[PDB]
């Protein structure tokens, strides 16, 4: 429905199962195993994957789209971070599918911003 402010949620949830079925996805489906690799944590400061981001979509527990976009940038930011090198491939999943990403998510965004405008 136009102007709605609830359909981000929907939305979001569409859009993490596009991401989930990409094979672009594999490495940030699930939280990184911190006993597997002992340094994580030493460079990264808030770990995040896209299974934590839909369980806390389907939970309720996002206030705004804004929200969930700022979990998913993590995923991304905190790869680059980890995996800084362009050579990796897992550099080069984490680009590609952060564009993906951010193709997808400006609507939702636009959307919420003028069902916000709207619901005032
Ligand atoms: C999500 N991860 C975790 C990881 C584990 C092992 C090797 C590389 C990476 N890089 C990432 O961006």
């Amino acid at each position: 429905m136009s102007y709605d402010i609830q359909a981000w949620k929907k939305q979001c949830e569409e859009l993490l199962n596009l991401i989930f079925q990409c094979e672009d996805s594999e490495p940030f489906r699930q939280p990184v195993d911190l006993l597997e690799y002992p340094d994580y944590r030493d460079i990264i400061d808030t770990p995040m994957d896209f299974a934590t981001v839909r369980e806390t979509l389907e939970a309720g527990n996002y206030e705004s789209p804004m929200e969930l976009c700022k979990d998913v940038r993590l995923i991304f930011s905190n790869s680059k971070a980890y995996t800084p090198s362009k050579r990796s491939r897992i550099y080069s999943m984490s680009l590609r599918l952060s564009a993906f990403f951010e193709e997808h998510i400006s609507s939702v965004l636009s959307d919420y911003k003028s069902a916000l405008r709207f619901h005032k």
